[PDB]
């Protein structure tokens, strides 16, 4: 339990890994930052949403668990010479095991897994655009990326083995065109982030092309089985049923008053206000179709939490074990990165989906 034996392996937190332990509890790690009460009380509600609330909605298989400790005054300053209180986690991307055996990572963030239908869109002169157009494809041509890329999400939803196999390939070549930068496609290997000219230096037992295609088919075979993607499609979804257009159009005729979702107008979320929307979501998951249904308030609240589901990430853990082979471990397959998103920010989606599509008007066309 000393401090030397944490090794430093990469929000503006930093993470240590017992990566250098000959105690027990070898295999998890240990994350820690270096706060306004407004700020303490979200994080304190989102820890009850990640606690109690969000195991309702996601299988606690899918779950990273994570435990509060709190660590000496002097105990941190040792810790962060090297080149308060803590969180420790699940060690997934560090090399833990005695056998030698290379722990291998993917971490992709699978995007939308749907398409707005085409009677919810409320401008008409948006409808053929957000209903053929990905918010994927939408987002990457606004901030001046290649308007097509090789990755599409609906392949990767659609549950089709070969098409989820071309989305695979094209988050690689997503990630080697950008030189490992890109944020959708990363790969842990001995718990090192690597670039595609690590894949090249030959450090490893397994070539650098060999482990491309290990990694891809082991990816493969891991999301296929786990039912994270049709799940995170549902919650994707339902928690957004009628698209944004509408959502904002509903408010207007509540508050013809004010600006469209006005800061001062939208409350802050309880935990309990939280948890109750979850469990009427969950008697009725399609309700959100429907306009006898969730209220205003409701809507808003679920259009947070989709957000959470749209904006998360999927982690794939394998291991390169003795010949050297690649093999998956225990439940290959995780959902992070689902801490709640600021119910305030809903004008700025708002914002930002009217500005990518009208963007994409202007300069590509209606398709």
């Amino acid at each position: 339990t000393q401090p030397s034996d944490w090794a430093y392996i990469a929000g503006a937190h930093i993470v240590f890994s017992y990566q250098g332990q000959s105690k027990t509890y070898a295999t998890r790690a240990l994350r820690v930052r270096k706060e306004s009460l407004a700020a303490a009380a979200a994080n304190d509600v989102s820890g009850q949403w990640r606690r109690n609330i969000l195991p309702k909605l996601v299988p606690r298989q899918l779950l990273t668990t994570s435990r509060e400790v709190t660590l000496e005054e002097g105990w941190y300053k040792e810790l962060l010479a090297m080149v308060r209180r803590g969180v420790l986690l699940e060690d997934l991307t560090s090399n833990v095991d005695d056998d030698g055996a290379i722990t291998v990572a993917i971490e992709i963030k699978p995007k939308w897994g749907f398409l707005p239908c085409a009677g919810h869109l409320q401008p008409p002169e948006s409808v053929s655009i957000k209903s053929h157009v990905s918010r994927f494809r939408l987002h990457q041509h606004f901030r001046g990326r290649a308007d097509d890329p090789p990755y599409d999400p609906l392949d990767l939803f659609s549950g089709d083995k070969m098409r989820m196999r071309t989305a695979l390939d094209g988050l690689w070549t997503m990630w080697e065109i950008s030189r490992g930068k890109s944020n959708n496609w990363k790969v842990f290997i001995g718990s090192k982030e690597i670039s595609p000219d690590d894949l090249q230096r030959g450090l490893l037992p397994m070539g650098g092309d060999d482990l491309v295609t290990n990694i891809t088919q082991l990816t493969l075979s891991a999301l296929q089985t786990s039912s994270a993607l049709p799940l995170l499609k549902n919650l994707q979804q339902n928690l957004d049923p009628i698209d944004i257009s509408s959502l904002a159009a509903l408010f207007q005729a509540e508050h013809p008053n004010s600006p469209i979702f006005d800061p001062d107008l939208i409350a802050e979320v309880s935990a309990v206000e939280l948890n109750s929307f979850v469990d009427i979501y969950i008697s009725d998951p399609q309700a959100g179709q429907r306009m006898d249904s969730w209220s205003l308030r409701e809507r808003i609240i679920a259009y947070a939490l989709s957000a959470i589901f749209k904006d998360c990430s999927l982690f794939v853990r394998g291991v390169l074990k003795h010949a050297w082979r690649l093999v998956s471990g225990g439940e290959s397959v995780k959902v992070i990165d689902l801490d709640l998103k600021p119910v305030k920010n809903i004008q700025k989606w708002a914002e930002t989906d009217e500005k990518v599509w009208k963007h994409w008007l202007k300069t590509k066309g209606t398709r």
